[PDB]
């Protein structure tokens, strides 16, 4: 049978395509057989494919969970059984999992946000009139927002306009961003906490006319943010790495399954695509 085993949310989006790849490849290069299971968001099938491959003796399972309480007895079951599992991308609560690779979504609201200090500071003359699109019911957005922020007070002539809700919701994210627009005829910058509220962004600088005087940044790269850094008005995009994460995964099982010691925690950092390096992400849209 199978050596080791990733179970997946589904095959439709980048993301999880890209993880499958980092994986497959880091599994290929190191001699060992990993097949992977679709679960085409079914959370119920994540859990019964984790049973059918303890049952077949697999020697590690990688998995991206789509109910991170739900998949839970699952996991406890692979560790009864001797099994390590790695998480990936979803953060698990406490249990027997031997690791979680993911990102950190504070770290990753600063990294753009000193980005954005320092363009403020080469581009903008040193000033800038920001506004917020952010995500309130989101947890991981709501770290996005305050780790960009806390990057801010470096440069005490940034100050905030506003802050909208976008809901997480592209329509409810482009009607926010124009009212945050019309409202603020000085407002010169726009962060925007994930891709709903990136393509609202855009998509209200677009209905406003106002590409040539705001420039958005944001979090996940679409054709609409490419096409929006090629006009110059979406100046950086923050990206995740789930390759790099499918690869880390995968090594670490190989790790585990020699014996030796794996971190608790994984972090995979994320990149900053701007007009300079945004050509390498081109053939993937
Ligand atoms: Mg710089």
């Amino acid at each position: 049978g199978p050596t080791y085993a990733l179970v997946q949310i589904n095959q439709q989006a980048l993301f999880f395509n890209l993880m499958n790849k980092g994986a497959q490849d880091a599994a290929k290069a190191s001699g060992k057989d990993l097949v992977i299971f679709n679960s085409n968001d079914n959370p119920v099938a994540q859990n019964d494919a984790i049973e059918n491959y303890i049952q077949q003796g697999v020697k590690g399972i990688l998995v991206a969970a789509i109910d991170v309480n739900g998949i839970m007895p699952a996991v406890k079951e692979a560790a009864a059984a001797n099994i390590p599992v790695i998480a990936i991308d979803a953060v698990l609560p406490a249990g027997p999992q031997a690791a979680q690779v993911g990102v950190d979504n504070i770290e990753g609201g600063r990294i753009i946000g000193q980005y954005f200090v320092d363009y403020v500071q080469k581009e903008m003359g040193g000033q800038a009139r920001l506004g917020i699109v952010g995500a309130l019911n989101s947890a991981i957005q709501n770290q996005r927002q305050k780790g960009f922020e806390e990057t801010l007070k470096s440069n005490p002539k940034i100050t905030i306009a506003n802050v909208v809700d976008g809901q997480n919701v592209q329509d409810k994210a482009m009607t926010a961003a124009e009212n945050l627009i019309t409202g603020n005829p000085d407002l010169t910058a726009i962060y925007a906490t994930g891709e709903p509220a990136l393509l609202g962004a855009i998509a209200a600088v677009e209905n406003q006319g106002r590409q040539k005087d705001i420039k958005v940044f944001g979090w996940d790269l679409t054709a609409k943010a490419i096409s929006g850094i090629d006009g110059g008005y979406v100046t950086a995009v923050l990206q995740q790495d789930p390759e790099k994460m499918g690869a880390e995964a995968l090594n670490a099982l190989n790790s585990i399954t020699s014996g030796k010691t794996v971190p608790k925690t994984i972090l995979v950092p994320a990149t900053v695509v701007t007009k300079a390096n945004v050509d390498s992400y081109r053939p993937l849209f």
